[PDB]
């Protein structure tokens, strides 16, 4: 009746992959400062990218019932969308194994988004993170 | 022109606090299973609560330019909202120091939300996390 | 003449498993509070279970000469034994590899036991942890 | 009704300290090898000492509801007791703060004991760890 | 006769600081690629900077007898020196406490240097890291 | 144009290995104290050895674009060289996989060197670490 992860012993090896997205909504001046170049913290996108990559590799340590796993590839892409007053985060994780990497992609997108928040905090106190969701995973889902 | 955290030496000691919220939107059956009792993973809320608390304490390790800090109190509350087909997460962090704890509260809410996602994954592939935002921080902001 | 781990290169892949047990001895009132429901800290068993699972995954980081390894399954079961004024912890770890998982099962049982201690500390200052030992490992040993 | 750590804000600063003990019981040949000098793994005591010290500093990360805290001193002492076919572990933790360090001393003793187990595993499959308990903490308790 | 850290209880609070330097020597083409812009890995300096900052905060976890400590400021500066076929790393750590931060500055410089190495590996197999040393610490030393 | 690790999916499995070296230069009295036996910190070599081994296993967490990987063997050897007023560190890492272990060997040598520095700090303020470089990796390079 309480937490207990599932066995992945008999699941066979395969090429797994997943992609997620995240958004940080902010004021025009706030985003403008990211493009211009930046807040007193430094390179916003570069720092969020690295944070997201490191976080993906530590997903097994942050999510109690996830399994550790040898990530073969992690990508974090950031794109300013001034027309929407926000930043778009897209992530990609891949590996050869049994277990999929949906949580690793979601975690990398979430932590990238938190890092953008951190670097812009002083300038705006009501930035909103979301939505955060899967785009594709690999039957399976795609986008 | 690149990442460089700010000095907190001369900032004085004070009682800092911050509260954040997060939501995980899902299908009725999915939420119903959390209330009933649960998915094959186990106690959803109890596991998300612990994940969120542990994550708050590791915020300095996940967010590159955050400073380590002696958290005096962390709370993660979860509440099923069947009328909205979603789960509400509310967090609270507190400590006596100079630096505020806005990122710790946000990170605990985000990781709690990721853990709910993880425990329900198998049942629904299009759950959405968000919004994720501050409610209060302590001038300052309140809610 | 000093620390140096052994090579596991030529060892072949196999289905490894191990089970351990641990006990926390306490006063009747202390255990009664775990059953009733609880100390001011919260759900004792649920929290000890998660701690134990997370600890098993970090065994390679806590024990200097252990090797990192892709755990396929970790279980932590807790059972109140009022007739003996104590809590029984039983763990199970499994994976497909060369290296066995005796230390992972032992570490998960030890940390679960420490967490029970932590949640009950205020109520009793002389709780005792032990014994802590293997039950089964997989020639090999069984119980 | 679920996990929630207590607030340590208003608790005042003080000199805290705690001592714990742990024992690993084994066969004469096994202990003899520790004294002689050692198993194929290397210096048993030296490795267990370091593991225990590092573990004490990470107690806040292993025990969900513990608070992080600036340890000012950690000691791990090991002593072969051939007359009892076992190893005795005694630990000491100290710091200036509000929160006591009972869990840090207990965790350092437990991980030291696990490391002794690890280094001797191959030679004996039924070593037993325990008891593990406090000796002193600082009203308070003493020994 | 074995590892045992010293007590920092009675040491008084003060403003501590330390600066270190590190160098990575390489071929002209290799450095040229860092300036131009880069290897297939990405922004070399930006990534080394973040790695170094994160590493400084984890020094207590990497160096067995160091004490954890609330860093108030960490800086990692990188500068291409084409005239010497190498990269210069300069770091700065600061905090208010008893314990100095010489190891944190040295560790941030070392890990920054390792990250530069990592990003350029494929292009040159004989890059050399060093020297790595203190410049200033705060009696005390200066440069 | 920013950090992005490469895919290791299609790379095939092989026996990888790498060796690195590091040196810590110091005064005769300082080295003499390591040989004699030691500083107030304890066993210098034994502590540096363990630090280096643990660090190798955490290389993926310290170097942003490295991939996690199941180390099958890590060795850290230390040798006093009184004729040169310095300590020589030689490391060896090995595993069966696609990715090589050059960074793991380099990181273990660097952290071993930092630990020697830490244990001798009080006695000499101008010790120098370096050079730090590969000796062999496995076409490939050898020494």
């Amino acid at each position: 009746g309480e937490a207990h992860m599932v066995d992945v012993s008999a699941k066979a090896e395969t090429v797994r992959e997943a992609r997620a997205e995240a958004f940080v909504t902010m004021r025009s001046e706030t985003l403008a400062m990211i493009i211009d170049g930046r807040h007193h913290k430094g390179d916003v996108f570069a720092t969020a990218r690295i944070a997201g990559i490191q976080a993906a590799k530590r997903t097994w340590d942050l999510i109690p019932l996830c399994h550790p796993l040898m990530l073969s590839k992690v990508e974090v892409n950031l794109q300013a969308e001034p027309e929407h007053n926000r930043v778009r985060i897209e992530t990609l994780c891949r590996l050869t194994g049994k277990t999929g990497v949906e949580m690793e992609a979601l975690t990398a997108a979430s932590v990238a988004a938190l890092t953008i928040y951190d670097m812009c905090k002083a300038v705006q106190k009501d930035m909103v993170i979301g939505p955060v969701r899967l785009l594709a995973k690999s039957s399976g889902d795609f986008k």
